[PDB]
Order: C-alpha cells, then sequence, then structure tokens
C-alpha cells in the first residue's frame, strides 16, 4: 500500500497536531489536515501509474495548507514577547513556504518526470527518495511550527485546548 518513511513523517506531524483542538485554532486545523493529506501522498507514490494526476494535486493540497500554518505562526510570533521564542518561530515557519513549494516540484518531477522520454528504475528510484527528504523535512518544519506557536501563545484571539 504505502512508501512507509512518508507515512511515518505523516503520523508524526499528527501526533503533535492531536495534542489540542481545532476548535478556535486554524493552525491545528491546518496541520490535521496536512498530515492526513501527506498519508495519501505515501499511498499514491507507491501505487500507479493512474496516479501522475493525483499525485501533483495531493501536493498542491498540502502546499496550500502549509500556506495558512505558516501566516498563522507567523502572527503568533508578532505578538509574542519572548524575542528567543519569537526568533526561533519566525525562522521556522519562514522555511515552510521553500520546503512546501519544493514539494510541488519534486511530485511533478516524480509524477511526470521526462514526459514520453523512457526512465530507468534509477531515475525513479532517485525521484521517489528526493520526494521522501522533502516531506520528512516538511513534516518536521510544521511539527516544530506547531510545538513553538503554542510555547509562544503562552506569552500572549487563538484557542490551545488540550484533548
Amino acid at each position: 500500500p504505502v512508501n512507509q518513511p512518508i507515512l511515518a513523517a505523516a503520523q508524526s506531524l499528527h501526533r503533535e497536531a492531536t495534542k489540542w483542538s481545532s476548535k478556535g485554532n486554524d493552525i491545528i486545523a491546518a496541520a490535521k489536515r496536512m498530515a492526513l493529506l501527506m498519508a495519501e501522498m505515501s499511498r499514491l507514490v507507491r501505487g500507479g501509474s493512474g496516479t501522475k494526476r493525483a499525485l501533483i494535486q495531493c501536493a498542491k493540497d498540502i502546499a496550500k495548507a502549509s500556506d495558512e500554518v505558516t501566516r498563522l505562526a507567523k502572527e503568533v510570533a508578532k505578538q509574542c514577547t519572548d524575542k528567543r521564542i519569537r526568533t526561533n518561530l519566525l525562522q521556522v515557519c519562514e522555511r515552510i513556504p521553500t520546503i512546501s513549494t519544493q514539494l510541488k516540484i519534486l511530485s511533478t518531477v516524480k509524477a511526470t518526470m521526462l514526459g514520453r522520454t523512457n526512465i530507468s528504475d534509477e531515475e525513479s528510484e532517485q525521484a521517489t527518495e528526493m520526494l521522501v527528504h522533502n516531506a520528512q523535512n516538511l513534516m518536521q518544519s510544521v511539527k516544530e511550527t506547531v510545538r513553538e506557536a503554542e510555547a509562544a501563545s503562552i506569552k500572549i484571539t487563538l484557542r490551545w485546548v488540550r484533548k
């Protein structure tokens, strides 16, 4: 069914995001959608063909959800009194648009490769491993962004309720 390391990265973010309720928290909601979509991604990279259009669109959905995470976490940071946390939170959540832009590039590469041209099992495996590493980086960054966004809120209209 799956590419295990992508699914594991997805579950890793799911575990952090499900510490809290989505109610009145769109960072939490977006992060949960990201983890669910990234699990779908691991199915798609490990299915196919037929999965070409789906691979591209799934990455687009993930990138859209990550813009919401980024946008909100930047607002949290810029209300945070602790410079140490504020700076760290700005540092991480400003990696995210680049990583999720990279997710869209590498998914399209994996999906479409060289168009009509024939491709080896080596190029195919290499393209998988590029995608894998980028997915782990993304899941890591958002998980760190969730943790720090909550840490920063202690120093401050966003709701953190433990489940």
